[PDB]
């Protein structure tokens, strides 16, 4: 359609429209959630909020929705496949996101403290997804190295180490890494980074189904990192980490919705 491809809102206003649509819940992931447990007060609540959309152009004087809208809620809220952003953007600030599809219908979600945007896409467009993917993120180029694996429960228990404070070289000694990778082993601990989870979901047949392991990206000072899963055969799951570049986060990305009974979006 001709037009703005956008909707931006407070997480106040966008629940009001879930609620005024009977769109559903929005996704955990999203973090909207109702401002109040009373009736009166919310009820208030909600004649303000759409005053004030209707006053947006969202909602016409009458009271309806603008149907683009509608739709992109509903894509997010009754989303068939999905992704889930986490970006940890330093220490006590994140960023929310979501892909959701439904129907051939995709649309994106971001959300910041108080901000949401809804915004529909082309993922025809080769690629399309990696801004978003990274738009939480420092803007550090790949780094240059050679792919290295650690166990992925090693590498956890090795955060958790380093997070209660405990001397790297010894951590780095655990984890059975050479004096040699230490610097850019580090790095994926480092102090100052940024970093994104991503997951897969879909819904079907009265299952949710998401993927027990996730994806990550990370910026480091030393540049830009995707690691991603294999589970291995005596069951343990391996973390794998490479240069984070577009190529390398499309395919880990698409492996990842492969992973799922309903396969890529492709």
């Amino acid at each position: 359609h001709m037009g703005p491809n956008a909707v931006e809102l407070t997480t106040d206003q966008a629940w009001c429209l879930a609620d005024v649509l009977g769109a559903g819940s929005y996704p955990w992931v999203l973090a909207i959630t109702p401002p109040y447990s009373d009736h009166s007060q919310r009820s208030a609540f909600l004649a303000a909020q759409s005053a004030e959309l209707t006053r947006m152009g969202v909602v016409n004087s009458a009271g309806a929705v603008d149907p683009r809208v509608a739709q992109w809620i509903t894509t997010v809220c009754r989303a068939t496949q999905w992704l889930d952003l986490r970006f940890v953007s330093g220490p006590g600030d994140l960023l929310r996101g979501m892909v959701a599809r439904r129907s051939e219908e995709t649309v994106v979600a971001l959300r910041n403290a108080q901000l949401v945007t809804f915004t529909a896409m082309d993922i025809g467009h080769q690629h399309a997804l990696v801004p978003v993917l990274t738009a939480g993120l420092s803007g550090r180029k790949p780094a240059r190295f050679d792919d290295f694996a650690l166990p992925a429960a090693a590498g956890a228990r090795a955060d958790e180490q380093i997070r209660n404070g405990a001397p790297l070289a010894e951590v780095l000694e655990f984890l059975g890494v050479p004096p040699s990778a230490r610097p850019l082993v580090e790095s994926v601990f480092d102090g100052r980074r940024t970093y994104v989870e991503i997951v897969a979901g879909e819904h079907r047949d009265g299952h949710r189904v998401t993927t027990e392991v996730g994806v990550s990206i990370i910026d480091t000072p030393h540049g830009r990192i995707l690691v991603h899963p294999t589970k291995a055969f005596d069951g343990e799951w391996i973390s794998t980490f490479t240069p984070g570049s577009a190529d390398a986060i499309a395919m880990a990305v698409e492996r990842l919705t492969a992973s799922l009974p309903s396969g890529s979006w492709f």
